[PDB]
């Protein structure tokens, strides 16, 4: 069927918790075997087990998405185990809040590396194998509303996410001919454990509700449909697009 | 389930053939009851007949999408029959090929009215009823690659489709608060009977293939996934967005 | 000289008052002979005299920009004398505030005709002559922040202005080969007559200042530079672009 | 006066040759004192000595735009003397052509550092001073057509230029309140030394001319107006915008 992922294997980076974990559970529910990833082995193992206990075919491979050596070692392990990555979601990346005039280069660099460079490095390894197998493939990059409009105090993130939007186009340009579709999801303001300080702040909550015409935050499960869509046959002729899931935020002045 | 349309009734304008017909068949396959509309009543009945014979729950209502009196009469009839339109796809619109300096006002106007005003009028009637029911709803407008970049000789269409892109944002702005999601699809170059002169031209075919990195035309069934996506629970937190289905055309310089 | 408009004749529609008047004054100050057009003949003559008193070479031609016969008659007069319109600014267009579910078709249509259709008709007449003279030309359409993001209660204006954005791309597509550059200005929230109600509402004022990082409304003379820029040799290789003048509004999430 | 830069000092990075040198000469001609920059000192000297003999107020400061210690040294120096940088053009950056599957991380990183990180670092030093002085400022980042649409084989450049487009929005977002306007120029295909290979290839020349409706390459001085525009009072209410100078390329499907 159109949205069925049975027979496919997905790898989601930074998926021990947060939205990454939600993508992974969501793809599993659509029938994919899923491989979770995080830098912390022990945490990753707990998240893998939680999905296994739900009846999903879940696995974990721990690696630093900024370390090209670790990345290729991970894909070589997967190779040896006969595991083909058909779907990749590049969800890894950090946040750093600081005005630009006060921003340390080291922090700028870490945001760019974990958010933008990581997507190149992981996609490079995954796409090579998709190409070699002639199996086709799906690559989903994670953008942000900041792929389109900036937020003060998160400049390197904003720059990285604008870069992710265009990197998505480059992957379409170079790989679509091999039946690989690379697209992006741009999540709006979503209730996560990480955002909990934002949701708890009455002023910030009011601002979110007045900025999106849906008048509410999104929940992580509301991103699942878009992940499955962009991972399935339903998106075979979609390439280089970013889909914002923001209840209407970017649409409104 | 996430992409199941069982229990939902969809109205697709200009769906006697071409892309509109494909949306109607796609929604029906996902479980929707479908109401086809065209201005050509005899053609419409034939198309409805075709779908019923494949085992789909299909019906036809013929009306001019530029005639608000005809639209309200059509919706009133549906009301009297206990039929609730939960999904609206505004696919109606004509094309007219002529350079602007040679373009007569009546033809400019016919393109704007059938493409842009039609989406306002049909949506107004549909949205009024979705709001009064507090049933929620889905509205999908049909843009084009010309919602983003222009082609010579099709200016009023281009203008109309740029207008559709922003009208979609307006519908997000005004109706998202009533749990109505209004989004748009921008089809790329798709093989349909109407485009047959384009496909049969060697030069034009080569240009299409060298302009999209997928190196091929799309088929109408490759738009169905997006239509179901935007008509289903999967798009509950998506609003005011246009999704291009073009094999990567817009992504590449 | 790069930003000098001496020797050029510009026509500006809807220029009896507001931003249209400011555009006319600005082009004159840069050296252009200016022809002001409006449907309101009385104060049109008043505005022309004001510019004349200031030392500028201003003239008035009153006609309805939605009446193709009046347009052709006005240009035919300009033809019978030796007046070449080298620069056209399509500033004409009305506003109408009303939620879509309460919006009468009559008013939707008047907004579309006066904003979008007017720009096609006036440019068609102007471009034809520019092409025949083969002396190049400049056409500047007037968009809005709503060419990119919507506001509730102004849907036909938003649709019209999104249409203007793409119509601008069409004019570049069809006329750039004749050395005509067609671009657009998207004004933000400016202190002008058409915004008096907005400016005097304490809440709207506060909303404008919190939404643009410049924390203030623009002034009409802050649009003049962009107009002169798009009318001058400086824009010779700029075509189909819209420049927003909004203090940073669209740039900020 | 609206476009006069007299009384302003501009710093243009990577301006020993090519478009950066053009920008420098352009600003000087509009009245600015100009400071050229490159890593190559004696080449830079030759370039400065060239402008001085044409009677421009030109100066040069040599430094690596990826080296934060060197950048501060240059400013801390200028700081130590009586030099205020009022206009900054971030033109520095390199190209690297290579398919992503064949691209070494070291080269990806060099492109990112030289194009995107450099703009952050130089702007940081400049903006801190503009803010402290409270005399306003202008910052112009250099994007590319790849800020919007990708080209195969130049992915890190495309990602960096996408990043530049959004970094520009961040600078508006954070610094517009200090009367600093940050905007970007996106040059299309321009007749320069750096494009010699491109230009003298018949196939490539043909593809450029068929892809932009002006049917020609741009000339270096056709970028000057935009740089002066964005450096002058004409742009006081423009912030976070990118202006593409491409003859209409991006406007046409
Ligand atoms: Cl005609
Ligand atoms: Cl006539
Ligand atoms: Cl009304
Ligand atoms: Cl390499």
């Amino acid at each position: 069927a159109l949205f069925d992922l049975t027979g496919k294997t997905a790898l989601v980076t930074g998926s021990a918790r947060g939205l990454g974990f939600a993508y992974a559970e969501g793809l599993a529910a659509a029938g994919a075997r899923v491989i979770l990833n995080d830098i912390r082995a022990t945490l990753l193992a707990e998240s893998v087990d939680t999905l296994t206990r739900k009846g999903y075919d879940a696995h974990g491979v721990a690696f630093d998405v900024t370390d090209e050596l670790a990345i290729e070692a991970a894909f070589s392990k997967l190779d040896a185990e006969g595991i083909h990555v058909d779907i990749l979601i590049n969800n890894a990346g950090i946040q750093y809040r600081k005005p630009m005039v006060e921003l340390e280069l080291e922090n700028w660099q870490k945001v760019i590396d974990t958010n933008l460079t990581s997507a190149f490095l992981v996609s490079r390894s995954a796409a090579k194998r998709m190409i070699a197998r002639n199996s086709g493939g799906k690559i989903i990059n994670i953008g942000s509303l900041t792929s389109q409009a900036a937020r003060p105090t998160v400049a390197p993130y904003t720059a990285a996410k604008g870069g992710i939007k265009m990197l998505t186009c480059s992957m379409a340009a170079e790989w679509a001919q091999f039946n690989i579709q690379t697209n992006a999801i741009g999540p709006g303001y979503i209730l996560t454990d990480m955002n909990t300080a934002l949701i708890e702040d009455k002023q910030f909550d009011s601002w979110v509700k007045s900025s999106t015409p849906s008048q509410r935050w999104g929940r992580p499960e509301e991103l699942i449909g878009t992940a499955i869509f962009l991972s399935s046959k339903a998106s075979d002729y979609i390439n280089g697009q970013i889909i914002y899931v923001d209840g209407g935020w970017l649409a409104v002045l």
